[PDB]
C-alpha cells in the first residue's frame, strides 16, 4: 500500500456491505462527513526551505509519554466487527509502532485484556446510567494501566445513521460489549476529574467557549471533532475550528483534532493549524479489515513515512516547528 | 421514511408529471430555487456540549399559541391537486402534530371547512381586486377561528414558471378555488392591520429596510422568503438575508424563514441564524401525494424527531438556546 | 420561445457548424466567455416589496432618444452569415421594438441602407488605417442619421479564436464588408470627438481609470465589456467591474455593460449593479438565424416581457428604481 | 498546434505510459499539481485600452542578458527519456528562440555539450554529498559559459510520486546522469554565493520570510514554486504567494514563478502579479516528445505569439507595463 486510500478499497472487498456502511457512514445527509474532507483539502501549507534536517524527528511528548508520531488511534467501538482479533490486533500494532491506542468503553474485547498488550493505552469513556458505574470504568482503566481518560462529550445520545437504518443493521451475535447510558454534563466531567489523577481529555469540542471551559474545568486536553460526521449532521468540521480554539486555549491544554485525516500531509496540515496531535479512525479499521494486525502495522508504517516526508519537505525538524508553519486557504 | 427525500421519490412515482412539475418548479432558470438549497448547505452549526438535556423541548409560543415545533405548514394553493382529500388531510395531520397550518386564499376546500378541522390554523391572504373583498376574506378567516393573517407580499403578479408553460399546465376541471387580484402595497397592509386584531405576518420580505418597515407598519411577524424560487428568478434566498434582518428588527416582530427546509438539521440552522420558526412547503405536499393524511402525519413525526435530535446533539434544551448557537459558512 | 436558451438550440440546428462556432466562440481557452455567465449567475437581487406598480415602465432616455427597454442590439459584424436578410432583418425588428440597433463598420449591408430602415440607429466604429478614412465613416454615419458613435476600444487587433482556426473559417464569397485597420489610441478618441456632435461611446472599458479617463476625454458613454470573451482570454467580465466603474464615473457618462445577458432577470442584475443599459449580442443572432426578422421580433418581445416581469417582482416601477436595488453575491 | 494543450495530446500518444506518468505526475494525491492550474484559472486580468502599441516588445533583461520573452525553460532532469536528442534538441530550440535554457545537474547529456550549443544557458544545481563536489559542478557550469546558477532549494529529498511507485518506474539502461545528494541549507547557499560571481537564483521559495532571507543572503533571484506539485503535496501554489513575495522583496532580486504556465495569457497573469519572468516545464517536454527540436521550436513560437497577443490586447507595450496591470480573483 502506498496511500491510505489503497486500504479503503481493500477493506471494501472483504467486509460485508452493512458492516462497511456502519464504518463509513455519517448521520443525516452525511454533510459533516464530506465536509471533514473538503475542509482539509482547502488547506495549503506554506513550507519553509533550507533548514537543518540532520535529525528530523516525528516524536512528541503527550500526557506524560513519548509517542512516535503526533497521532493516536481514535476510539472505534466493536472492532471484532472488522476482524476476528479485533482490538487486540490493533493494540498490538499500535504498541509496536509507538502510537497510543484508545480502548473503548464499548470494546468487543475487555479493557484489561487490551491493556495487557502493553503500549501505554488510553481509555475512552461513555457516560453511563450512573455516576458510580461510570467512575468504576474509569478506575478499572486506571488500575489496568491506561494513561489518559478520553471522555466523549458529543454523544448525549447517538446520531441518526441512515445507512444503518436502511440496512437494518445490528450487532452480530458474536460481537458483544466485553466490558459489561445518560447524557454527560460539565458535572460529569468534574466527577471524573476528581476521581482520577490521569489527564482527562474531552473529545468532541467544537465551540471556542467550550474549549475555554474545558481548560477551566481542569481538562488536560481536548479533541476538536465532529465525531467523523456521525453525530450532528451540519456540525462544523473540527479542522475549521482548530485555529481559533488553539488561540483561545493559549497552551492551557493539549489540542487534538480528528476527522478525515488520511495522510501524513493531512497530519502536517493539522499541526500547522496548531494541533498537538491527531486521531485517526476509519483508516485504522480499513487496515484491520484488510489484513489484521499486519495490516494495521503497514498502515502505521506508511503514515510514519508520510509524516516524516511531509515535515522534511516543509523544513521542519520537529513537530513544534511544524506547528509554526503558516497556511493559506485555497479553492478546490 | 427516514428522511424527507424518501417522500419526494414516493411523490414523483404517484403524481402526474405536470402536477409534479407545478409543485417542484421555480421561475425562470430556477436559479433561486437551487440557491435555497445551496445556501442552507453552506451553513454549518457550531454545537455546544455538556449542557443539561433532562427536559429538551421543541415547543415555541408564537402568535399567542403554543406550537409543538418551531415550524408551520407553508401556504400551498390547490392541495386537491396532490390528493383527493387535499387541504383537509393536511390540516388534520398538522392539528394532530401540534403544528400550525396555513389556509390559502386559493384553497381547493373552503377556509371554513378547513378551519372546522380545528388545530388553531392561520390564513394566507392574496390581495384582491378590491379592498372591500380582501377585507371580507380576512373577516371570514377571523370569524372561522384563524389566528394569524399571513399576507403574501411578494406576488404583485405570479412569476413565470417555465415548466408550467412548456407543459401547458392548467387547473383540472375537478380543482377549484373553493373560497370564491391586484398588487398589494403598504397601503394594503395598513388596511388589513386596521381591520383585524389578529397578528399580520408579511410573507416574502427580503430587503432589510422592508423588514424594518414591516415592524413600523405594525406587523406581528415576517417570513423571510423568495417564495421557493417561484417569483423573481435571481432573488436572494431568505436564509442568506435572515441574520441581517433579525439584527435589524431587534425583537420587534417574529422573524420566520422558508425555502428548502428539508430536515430537522435545516430547522436548527434556521434557528441558529435567528429564525423564530420555519415554514415547510413542498415536502408537506410530497407526503400528502404519497400517502394522504397518514403521509403528512409520518412526515411531521419524522421532522419532530429530527428537530429534537439536532437540538440535543447541539446542546440545546430549548429553541431559545438554539437561536443562541453560532454558525460558520463552509464550502460545498 | 419562452427563454433565450430556446433560441440558441434553434440556431444550432439551422446554422453550419463553422458559422455557429464563429458566433459562439471566444479567444484562447474561452475562460472569459464562460466567466461572463459565471459572474452573472453569482449575482442575486434583493427585491423590494409593496411598492406602487400602477405604471411600471421599462423605458429609458439615452443619448437623446427614448428607448423601450434598457437595452440595445450589440454590434455584431457580418450578419448575412446568419440569415440572407442579415442586418436589415435585425434593424427592422429593433426599430419595431423601440430598441436601438448598432450598425457595424464591418456590416454586410451598407450603413446607409440599414439606417434607411429607420429606428434611430447607432454606429460602431473600427479605427481604420487612416484618421481621414475613420472620420469619413463617422461622417457617413452621422449624415445617414445615426445617433451615437460606438467606438470599439478593445480591438487593437482581433483576438485568437481557436474554433475559427481549427475550422479554417473564413468569410464566404457571398458575404462582404459592404461599407467598403490600425490600433486606436486616446488620440483617436479625441479625433472622433472633435469631428462629430454625436455622443461618443467607448466600448470595451474594464479598468476603473480608463472609465475615468473616458469621461475626462468627453465620452458620452462607455460599455463595460470584455468583448464577449473574444479578445483577451483572461480579461475580467464587465459585470465584475461594473459597480466600481459606476461609482468612479459618478454620473459623468452613461455606463452600459454587456457579456452574457440572457434574460430580463440578467438585465435587472445589470441595472441593480448600476448599468444605464445593456447590450445583447449572440442571442439576437440566434433569433436571426432561427427565424429572420420575425425571430428577432419574438426575442425582443420575450425580453421585454421578462424585463417588465423582473422589475415588477422586484418592486421597481422604473429603471431608475431598479438601479437603486441592492445585490448580494452567492455561490453557484 | 494552436495551443499548448495540442502538444500534451501529441506527447501522450508517442510516449510509453510510465514515462508520460513520470512527466505528468505529482506527489501524494496530486493536490498541489491540480492547484497550480486552479489558482491560475482564478486570476483575471484587468486590461488597459487605447495605449500606444507601435513598438510592442516582449523582451526583458535578466541576469545580464536580453531574453526574447519573459520566460525560460525550467530544469527538467533526464530529457533523453522523451526524445533521443534530449537536452540538445531543447537547448538548440531555446537558443534559436532567444529563451534561456536551464541545464540540469541530472541532465542526460553533459553540461559542457549542452552549453556548446550556445544561447547563454543557465545551470540548475542539486546539492551533493559534499560541499567540494557541489562547488565543482558550479565551477564547471561557470567555465562552460552558464550565466546563472539555479539552486534548487525545495528538494532536501525527492517527493513521493505515487504514479512512479505504482508503475515501478526506473531509469532505462540507456538514460544516465551524464554529468557524473544531501539536503541544502542556508549555509549551502552562502558556499555557492562565495564561489561564483554568477547570479544565484533560489528555486522553490514559497514563504515570504524565505524570500526576504534569499535577498539578505545575496540571491540575484528566486523562483516562487512548489516544484510542479512534485515535492510537498499540499504546498501552496507559487502563483498564490507571488504578489505577497514581490511586495516583500521590493525590487531586491528578480522574482520568477512557475507551475502550470500553459499559455501567453498565463504569462500575462504571472507578470500582472509581479513576476519578472516565468519558467515552463512540462509543455517543453511535450513538444520535445512530440517532434524533437522542431516541436520545441513550434512551442516557443506559439508561446511568443500568445504573449505578444495578450500584452497588446491588455494595452502593454512592454513587460514592465504588464507588471503594472491589476488583477481580480474570480470563481471558476
Ligand atoms: C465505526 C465507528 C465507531 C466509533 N466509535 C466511537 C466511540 O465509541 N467513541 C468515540 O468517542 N468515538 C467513536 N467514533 C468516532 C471516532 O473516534 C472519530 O472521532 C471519527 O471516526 C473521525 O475520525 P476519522 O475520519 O479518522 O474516522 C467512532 C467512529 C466510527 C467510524
Ligand atoms: C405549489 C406551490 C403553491 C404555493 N402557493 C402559495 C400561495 O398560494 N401563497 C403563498 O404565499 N405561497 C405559496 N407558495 C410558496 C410557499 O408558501 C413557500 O414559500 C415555498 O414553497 C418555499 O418553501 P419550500 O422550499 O419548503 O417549498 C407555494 C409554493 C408551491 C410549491
Ligand atoms: C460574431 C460576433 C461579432 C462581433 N462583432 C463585433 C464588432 O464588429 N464590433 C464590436 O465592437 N463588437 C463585436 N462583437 C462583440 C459584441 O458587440 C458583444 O460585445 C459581445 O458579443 C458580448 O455580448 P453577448 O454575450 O451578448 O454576445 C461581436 C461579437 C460576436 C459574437
Ligand atoms: C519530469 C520533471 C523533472 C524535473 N526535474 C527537475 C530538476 O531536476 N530540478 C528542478 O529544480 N526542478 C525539476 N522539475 C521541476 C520543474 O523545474 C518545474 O518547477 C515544474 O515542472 C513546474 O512547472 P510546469 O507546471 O511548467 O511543469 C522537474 C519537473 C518535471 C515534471
Ligand atoms: O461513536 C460512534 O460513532 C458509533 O458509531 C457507535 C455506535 C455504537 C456504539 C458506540 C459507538
Ligand atoms: O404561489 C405560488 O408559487 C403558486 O404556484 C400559485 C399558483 C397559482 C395560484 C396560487 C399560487
Ligand atoms: O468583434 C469580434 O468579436 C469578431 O468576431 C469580428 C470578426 C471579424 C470582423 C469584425 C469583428
Ligand atoms: O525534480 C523532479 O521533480 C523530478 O522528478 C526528478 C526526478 C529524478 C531526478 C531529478 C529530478
Amino acid at each position: 500500500y502506498v496511500s491510505l486510500a489503497d486500504l479503503e478499497r481493500a477493506a471494501r472487498d472483504v467486509l460485508p456491505g452493512e458492516i462497511f456502511d456502519f464504518l463509513a457512514g455519517g448521520s443525516g445527509t452525511e454533510a459533516s462527513l464530506v465536509a471533514n474532507r473538503t475542509a482539509l483539502e482547502r488547506v495549503f501549507v506554506i513550507p519553509r526551505m533550507l533548514r537543518d534536517l540532520t535529525d528530523v524527528t516525528t516524536e512528541i511528548d503527550i500526557f506524560g509519554r513519548r509517542a512516535a508520531l503526533p497521532m493516536a488511534v481514535a476510539p472505534v467501538a466493536y472492532q471484532r466487527l472488522f476482524h476476528p482479533e479485533g482490538e487486540l490486533a490493533v493494540a498490538r500494532a499500535a504498541r509496536d509502532a509507538g502510537v497510543p491506542y484508545t480502548i473503548c468503553t464499548l470494546s468487543s474485547v475487555s479493557l484489561e485484556e487490551i491493556a495487557a498488550v502493553g503500549g501505554r493505552p488510553w481509555f475512552q469513556l461513555c457516560w453511563l446510567r450512573d455516576e458510580k458505574r461510570s467512575l468504576d470504568l474509569v478506575r478499572r482503566a486506571e488500575d489496568a494501566g491506561c494513561e489518559a481518560i478520553v471522555f466523549t462529550v458529543d454523544v448525549p445520545w447517538m446520531g441518526r445513521r441512515l445507512r444503518d437504518m436502511r440496512n437494518g443493521f445490528a450487532l452480530p451475535e458474536w460481537v458483544t460489549a466485553a466490558n459489561f447510558f445518560a447524557p454527560a454534563t460539565w458535572e460529569s466531567v468534574e466527577a471524573v476529574r476528581a476521581h482520577t489523577d490521569l489527564p482527562v481529555v474531552l473529545k468532541g469540542i467544537l465551540a471556542v467557549e467550550d474549549a475555554r471551559r474545558a481548560v477551566d474545568a481542569g481538562a488536560g486536553g481536548i479533541v476538536v471533532s465532529n465525531h467523523g460526521g456521525r453525530q450532528l449532521d451540519g456540525a462544523v468540521p473540527g479542522i475549521e475550528m482548530l485555529g481559533e480554539i488553539v488561540a483561545a486555549v493559549s497552551g492551557g491544554c493539549e489540542v487534538l483534532v480528528d476527522g478525515g485525516i488520511r495522510s501524513g500531509g493531512d497530519v502536517l496540515k493539522a499541526t500547522a493549524l496548531g494541533a498537538s496531535a491527531v486521531l485517526v479512525g476509519r483508516p485504522v479499521m480499513w487496515a484491520l479489515a484488510a489484513a489484521g494486525q499486519d495490516g494495521v502495522r503497514q498502515l502505521l508504517e506508511l503514515l510514519a513515512e508520510e509524516v516524516r516526508d511531509a515535515m522534511g519537505l516543509a523544513g521542519c525538524e520537529s513537530v513544534g516547528a511544524a506547528r509554526r508553519l503558516n497556511t493559506k486557504l485555497g479553492v478546490v
